[PDB]
């Protein structure tokens, strides 16, 4: 099991500026049509959930990628999720 | 519970320097781009819920944070609030 | 039949401020997710639209707190709709 | 039909200082929060475009608050409307 | 074909005070629930784009209000037209 | 045959603001889920279609209710169809 | 009879925030490929009654599992039900 | 059309003792807070534009009690005007 | 209800040395930048109503120093809102 | 109607020594920063202007106290001003 | 082979505004139920996509249209796909 | 292309004085609403670029009206853009 | 790679006069309807990104006439970014 | 970390005479509408805090700039942050 | 606190010979600019007030330069104060 | 780069008569209204700055028209800034 | 059957306002002297009646101006008539 | 069933100052005789008795009437009214 | 219907001022006979009786003509008449 | 078909003052003899026939200028044609 798939809820919930992370991803993990597709949610965590549904394909190396997009945007809330592992 | 989350309806409603709040919390707990993206709400009410909606991913710390620079700039709301309490 | 079942167009129609309503609920009755799905609506006949398509769940003490909502932010309507009944 | 939705683009046209009004109105028939948010709005126009988004709400009883309002602020619009009717 | 249904494009890419027409508009022709809607759009493209997928239920007349309420705001833009055709 | 049956695909075309018309409808003619099922339809025709495949079971009475809501919503489509029997 | 199975069509019926549940169960309880599938349904009734034909092979554990979203996610639905018991 | 309005640019730019003509014009025509507002600004041709943005409710009765109150203070300018007429 | 929310808009109105009362507020009740921006008002009526949308987090006992000030500087105005009462 | 509100024009233009009704005023009605203040206009209308400016507060036993020192100090004035009446 | 259909994939990738090229389109080549359809879908893509899947219809001369639209709103695009060919 | 349309960066930037050429505009060319609401706008620049979003409806005549209203109040700014060409 | 695409998210976060660079793309790259569609976001973040979102269709050229814009009006975060290469 | 990075909330706070500062600024690291921009704010706060949403472009160099800035024309300021620091 | 910020009001309202204070402290703790611009100011309490505005920079330093330049000045001021104290 | 331009700092700190140069400006390069508008500034260095914002226009012809005011006005000045350069 | 036809009695009985549905008749489908005679009939049901009497001559098309002569006076009457159909 | 057909035994015992609403239904609705004789009993109970006794012949208007009256009089027992229903 | 036909009672009532009316009246619409004749009743009310018999020949323009006399006498009454309407 | 000749009777009929068009014309497009031929007809409904007359050589331009010089002359003629077209 991975960091992002053990708290994956948790991430969906309590993750806000989803934006900035998508941004950080466009290019290297996430196509344009990809990230578009996942912009084009209306809520945040709706965002996340369309996010995680493209999170499939991701290697190892991908879930690293969001890991590290998220540890910079939100260094809180990754603490949070450490502690309750 | 925590107090921010207790009073959230009084604090969205009655507080009104919300950009010294910022400003006390910027860098330390907000990043530039969610800092800017709450302060680009028009209305004071609107800033506060804007604030509130980013505030999901902090930490008893961050809200502690948020606590402080509240009780710095407006003493009497903080003490009508635990009145109410 | 409840009060708010009762006129349910109407008060879709004619709320104005709904966000107000919303901060009231949210916590005691409205989830933040369920809070922020039902902000994310443009229009104001939609947000109430929504958040009636969100009160399914609620139970009579959930009605009564919607209605302790609307009586305070707007009396006016409230006394429309008990002429009409 | 009242007098306000009678001549509703009128009023929202030639109608200028809104600040006195709406301090008028304020307290007995706008809440501080629609108050503010009124106001925030930038022209006048849309001042008043805001307020009358803001009517729906209204009982007769509130649309003649605002018409007392108006017939004090602009005595002269008010004649202006009457002879058009 | 109508002036209004001729020149659609024209009139969705060249309008720019929409807000205008639509409150000469509302009452009349548009009901304030529709009205509200058209006026959500961000971008007065936007706008005029709603407005005209609005306009799908408009009889012969109120295509004539519309006209009506363009060739007042804009009457330069009702010249252009009228040559192009 | 009826009003509505006569001009279905008419009703089905030219027919815009659905929603409003549903909740004009619900709960007296619409349950809750025959209204969110039809609401959950993407675009206004296929809306009116799916309306209308729910429109078997209604008797004349429920007919007349849809007419009632459609002649406050479209006073004019009603018109252009009435001119066109 | 378990709590799911006995008011299977009310929770059927009156569940609205369901993607939350799902989230809540998908992992522990939920392959990757049934929750997209339950997922992919466009009513909310729809989602609850495709849960509950993917509900079949679940253990008593299982439905617990289920239960314990339920009653985080809509505490007042979940007493209506032990009241109708 | 007007005088005032006919030549608005030109009282704009060479009216110069503006505030004359406003004591002139308080009480009669402009409020305390109109005549306050409309002094408040720096310089002659800013004070005139405001006046001017201040103008729109007036009737035809307001707009030649301030004719009356420029040609008293400004006959020469008056005169100019008529001749360019 | 307070003396100052009562006659808010007498306040509003007819207050005009307030420079000086806000001297007295600064410190005790009004930080400098709350000062500064309420100063940075252009007529006493706006600042006055910035001052008042500044006292919505103000406790009873600010209300009360803000009154305080006000009969010091104004005992007259004072005595008329008595009368009016 | 008062005296001084009525021919408020009449005082601004023809009251020229303002400095002893001032100093008549001083104490009793005007505070020692009003006074200094309307004091540093540089013209004995804009002197008159301001002191009317800071008339707004006062009750009518102030504006029968400036009425004394006028009638003191001009009796002529006064004498016209009746006249005029 | 056309130009449209042999750079399908490459217009449904990189047409970014897709709305212009509709309106452009609407009423000559699409009707108002299929131009709405299109415009149903969320992401662009999407819309193209659709867009295509109602070309099957079109005959030489509407692919021209639609050509010509293309060329007007993205002449840059239309280069790069001749320098590919 | 226009000398607007060519040099609009230009004038954007480098237009200063932007008041008394919308004075020379309002009337002939720029409607009541659409001059305050241009402005409205702070800075000069964002006042420029408002008067160039309500261009669009423009015809060549009303182009020639703004460029006649320029080379009056900024002569050499015209001379400067001409040698660009 | 291009250079805009390889720090795509360092433009996005730290590109501050968006509304200058629109400007000078406007015209040359920018259509009226894209340039006002960019505009219309609140942030300059927001800005920026649908900006990328809209130079898909851009070949080498427009990217190369954007890198001019930017170069000009952010001379050292064009230097920052080609350290960081 | 650097220097106004370090205290941003104190420089906000406590820098009064801005325009200076700006005037020093301008040409080499603020351009002309950057500059104007900033300028437009009403209070000094407000100027510092624009000033700030402007800096993130700035490199080193240009912070280096600003801090110079700020030390001529606050050494004493300047004092108070390093003997916090 | 200190002794200035203690009777800031009290300073502000009966130090009378400021323009001493000023070249007193002028170079040593004013510069150039801010002098002049503190000494713009009409009245002496309003000097005095912007003289506090700019008093926000300044070290314990400086306000004990001040402090001795009002005690120099006004010897009984300040023997006033410390017997308030 | 001008001379103007170069020192546009020194000018505005140290430049003391400002008026003469305006007068020495005034019909030839600045408008009456631009005139009146830079000469309503308090101080001197406010006014220079005013000057410079209106200074954009201005063609290298007009910018030596200033030259020559100043160099006759402060020939001094002059010498310090060639010096300097 | 015409519409007219149809219900010959109802608009016979229950058409008031006779005299404005002549002079909308008259010149286009009534001849001078039938409308006159049709008008020296006594009461409104005679004057229908020889209304009708004269109507024999009258084409479709002038039944059809004659229906929109009576939507356009008595829209309500229509109503009927159609929901009678 | 009317409102105060329906709390008949509520208003008879919790209404309390009777002599207003009576004033308010004098003439009106209330003979004077009538009004005087219910005004003639001792305790207030016994007043609404009379009056309820004397409402028989009163039509939906007058208890409207009647309700208009309590309302205003007491909006707190009208409200405990509705909840009740 | 006209305003004078409207409130024909109210104003034979409550006119009271009648010989100013008439005067205002006499030669632009009264010939000398016919004032002398409604001069020559005894009672007010008797005057505007006969003034109102000798109304049935006045066209729209001089009921306007009586309308604009009885505002400028009157305008108390006239506000009370459009209040009623 | 050409505006001009599909109202050729339309304009012979209502253009009035023909002489200033002929002078717009004259040169351009009219020689000097026809231009005095057309001119030497006594009625201005024969002067318009005369010059459609020697309108059969003119091409699109000519024609074009012939619309021009009407537009100029008589804009509300040119509506009315559009309109009836």
């Amino acid at each position: 099991l991975h960091f992002v798939d053990q708290y994956r809820e948790q991430l969906i919930a309590r993750v806000t500026s989803v934006e900035v992370v998508l941004d950080k991803l466009h290019g290297q993990v996430l196509s344009q049509e990809q990230y578009e597709r996942v912009l084009a949610e209306n809520t945040r965590p709706s965002q996340m959930r369309k996010l995680f549904s493209l999170s499939q394909s991701w290697d190892r190396k991908c879930k690293d990628g969001l890991y590290q997009a998220l540890k910079e945007t939100h260094p809180h809330l990754i603490m949070e999720l450490w502690e309750k592992g």
